[PDB]
DNA sequence: CAAGCGCACCTAATTTCCTAAATTAGAA
DNA sequence: TTCTAATTTAG
RNA sequence: UCGUCGGUUCAGCGACGAUAAGCCGAGAAGUGCCAAUAAAACUGUUAAGUGGUUUGGUAACGCUCGGUAAGGUCCGAAAGGAGAACCACUGAACGGAAAUUAGGUGCGCUUG
């Protein structure tokens, strides 16, 4: 629903990048200061102030905290926009209501605010507005009419941004409707000396639902005991082994030194290995419904390459597809032929660590360039047609 | 005199009281030490805003003995606290206060300019514990027993314990040393803690002490350098003498490696694991890396100990006084170095407290071309050859290692001043 | 794999501290 | 009546 | 292979436990979901617009708080038994506590 992209900011589009950058710094002042006295005033508010406050010199009008605090902070804070500081001010006060049971009891001291604390905003003082010649600017109303007649900074603060990547898929819908602008901040980073525009955004979340054209893989990895990928996304999941190396060493190391209690040891193991199928198996059924695929494909089944060594192999496709067909999705069972030894970049059919074309050259974990070959729709026979 | 340290003994069995008595006892003293550090820093936060608000409305700073009735914030906050933390002993209750107050007090300007955030204090605080009610006696059977004051008089009428806490502590090696001149007099006990290891359920009796340290006759002029090197994990050498010392690592990340891989193992195996693991709050979860909790803590505070100890000894058993090593706060070629993720400040930080126990002097020096000038000729030539390994300089044909040119730099009386004369 | 957000959990670097004097209440 | 442990507060 | 005990850390050794990267119970502070309700603030002649506050329920949560194995000896056929009593090795080291800053990691949601 809510979510938050960074957008760095090139140059300021009418001002210097000295006088931009001071006006930033004073504006940091006025929330660090706002943020800090709407501390002081909510433990006010809650009835926590020490006798000597109220006794030796120093009901109050207002409803809600929020209110006595923003009139009381307005005055000193003049600079920062009307709007902006009652944002600001709710942060300060709802943090407070969030602690303010650990406050009360003495598991926490106070609340507390850095230096360079982000500059707040509300939807109706952004604005983002793509140029002809592809540029996007995004005008900002950070100051109060007091303050720009001083700072001589008339209309609003038009910024540049960066937008190359994801984030030119999510602002192109922000412009067109698809998401709306629901907040933002003015965030400073000290260690690339850089200003960024988080920009919240409101949308619908996409209904995933089952579908037979996307496809799942599954391959049984060397160093991994199973890897999925798919094709319509870099998305991956992993179903690594290290419980399973740490039980073989484990029965291994007994059984040594057990020379009714062999027959016991041997009980055991049955049991683990149906747990932990049964654990992998919901594993990848429930990243299958995760993506939205409906068709999961993945090898046909002496120890091999494969991570798991000695294992109940037919057990788990007797579980992979019965979990995976108790929810719609299908199964394929497609032979390995030559999918760990090819390339899913380039289609080179032509050490196991990690797999690099020659051709190609795309390097990447070779179990998970093997379980992208698997994912792909009918891999078993554009193979063979090059074999 | 001059120097503190602490050894932890070990709580068996408590004197007069059972075990399930004495650990909630010790837990709700370890629940009042915590309301107490947290409610004393509110009071250090609340005085300071209230100082702004008076200095700005009445000109100058308000007094605390006009308005809080104090001389400190310290006094005050005793007065507040007392009456909800009233389980605590005065005395212990006194030092716990001043430990919040103080950390407030000396770290007041970076507050306010939001540099340092406010001190919040967590639940397994450790209980302080005051010179005056801390006493051991020895029986003659060959037992101590050390008795402690722990309770309020309101406390002590609601538990039943009409005296001290005794507590059986085990004194053996060299606590034994520790605790036998601590009986004599050598050393005297100053304030102390209790602390609770969670790894093996045990309750140890933290005895800070203060001892004279031992002058050996060492002359000044002699200098050892350390050069935290790429292949070896330290180096010294000394300008005097062609000897060498090398503390070669062996397992150094070893350790870090092999325990962060099973965390993150074990953490990633959440996802597809037992129904009892999920479901139980986040330590439930989390608890299979609890067996992991300090083991590289305590591995790399063991190993440095030892290479500090095989280094104070180098330099005692050539005569050296002083120790002059890098000052790597600038932070120069970090991860190449032999130690990677090693905790280069725990072992000067160790190095100079094992010095000075010696009265050996300890200078920091900027590392700046350390490693790239030759240390016979002296021509510091921008670019060496190797990146690492055997070095030589071209004014004179010096073969070395590039740790042992790095240690005979060191080791040279005022080179921090040398080596800038060598670029102006 | 990467990037935003929320949370908590680790580890390194770094600083400060590791009270006393006087008064009173309870016990022999 | 002495005194040893606990409380209180200045610096 | 990982742990328990042998005064602390590290390593070894002796005995023991281990499917422990496992099993289980209550509960309601937070997120999530559901049903009621609509404050502060802003822009506006008003009207209206933006914004999302407050209460209850539910129990899916890296939701809260917890429980669960591990030296010898002894009683107990055996389970089991009081953190009951007693006994328990070799080498190196043995200055810590709290907080803060910074970096990283994992989990969950969205997206590429
Ligand atoms: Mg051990
Ligand atoms: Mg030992
Ligand atoms: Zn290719
Ligand atoms: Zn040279």
């Amino acid at each position: 629903m809510i979510k938050v992209y960074r957008y760095e900011i090139v140059k300021p589009l009418d001002l210097d990048w000295k006088e931009f950058g001071t006006i930033l710094r004073q504006l940091q002042q006025e929330t660090r200061f706002a943020l800090n006295k709407a501390t002081q005033l909510a433990w006010e508010w809650m009835g926590y102030s020490s006798d000597y406050k109220d006794n030796h010199g120093e009901i109050l009008g207002y409803t809600n905290v929020h209110g006595y605090a923003y009139h009381t902070i307005k005055t000193k804070a003049y600079r920062l926009n009307s709007g902006n500081l009652s944002q600001t001010i709710k942060r300060a006060t709802d943090r407070f209501k969030a602690y303010q049971k650990e406050i009360l009891r003495g598991d926490m001291s106070i609340p507390s605010y850095k230096r360079d604390i982000p500059l707040d905003l509300i939807k109706e003082n952004i604005s983002v507005n793509r140029m002809n010649h592809g540029d996007y600017i995004a005008s900002l109303s950070l100051l109060s009419n007091p303050a720009k007649q001083e700072m001589n900074v008339k209309r609003k603060i038009s910024v540049i941004i960066i937008v190359r990547g994801a984030g030119k898929t999510i602002m192109d819908r922000i412009l067109s409707g698809e998401y709306q602008v629901h907040a933002s901040q003015i965030i400073h980073d000290d260690r690339k000396n850089k200003w960024y525009l988080n920009i919240s955004y409101d949308f619908e979340p996409q209904t995933r639902v089952l579908d037979l054209n996307k496809i799942m893989g599954i391959d049984l990895g060397v160093a991994v005991a199973a890897y999925m990928a798919f094709q319509h996304t870099p998305a991956r999941y992993k179903l690594e082994g290290g419980e399973i190396e740490n039980f073989r060493r484990q029965v291994e190391s007994r059984r040594i030194s057990m020379l009714k209690p062999i027959e016991q040891l041997r009980d055991k193991i049955a049991n683990f290995r149906d747990t932990t199928n049964h654990r992998y198996s919901r594993y990848i059924v429930d990243m299958a419904i995760k993506m939205g695929c409906g068709t999961i494909q993945m090898e046909d089944l002496d120890i091999g390459s494969r991570f798991l060594q000695n294992w109940t192999y037919y057990d788990l496709q007797q579980k992979i597809i019965y979990k995976a067909e108790e929810a719609g999705i299908k199964v394929i069972k497609i032979d390995p032929q030559y999918t760990s030894q090819r390339c899913s970049e380039c289609g080179n059919i032509d050490g196991q660590a990690i797999f690099k074309c020659r051709a190609c050259g795309y390097e990447a974990n070779a179990d998970y360039n093997a379980a992208r070959n698997i994912a792909i729709p009918n891999i078993d026979k554009i193979i063979a047609e090059s074999i």
